[PDB]
């Protein structure tokens, strides 16, 4: 009699996260990050976009919440790594990047309960999921 199972916990997660990133990407305001804002795709070292993320969730890659957030904080950093300056429209993005992190992190820290988070991770120990 194993209290519950390490299967239902994931489901809610897989769908949960995907729900967060989706809302953002889908939303226009958060569409500038949906694509690689660079002049050359062969200039970025770690290309991360809300697009490639939605895939990871559908590929059973995100078994925890932290592994998901860390991916969101990567899109904000890069956006700054390679970005044009001295042009009308950049001063905004820079600010937007930060806004994203806060929002996404707000939805997680707000929704993701302190008891549910400790679980999704407690499973990463047994669960076959890799990293």
């Amino acid at each position: 009699g194993s209290s519950g199972s390490s299967g239902n916990t994931l489901r809610e997660l897989r769908l949960f996260l995907r729900d967060v990133t989706k809302r953002l990407a889908t939303d226009k305001r958060f569409n500038i990050f949906s694509k690689p804002v660079s002049d050359y795709l062969e200039v970025i070292k770690e290309p991360m976009d809300l697009s490639t993320v939605i895939t990871k969730i559908d590929k059973h890659n995100y078994l925890t919440a932290k592994d998901f957030l860390k991916d969101i904080d990567l899109i904000c950093s890069n956006a700054l790594e390679y970005n044009p300056d001295k042009d009308p429209g950049d001063k905004i993005i820079r600010h937007r990047a930060c806004t994203l992190k806060d929002t996404a992190h707000a939805i997680i820290a707000a929704e993701l309960d302190p008891e549910f988070n400790k679980l999704c991770e407690e499973i990463k120990e047994s669960g076959p999921s890799s990293g």
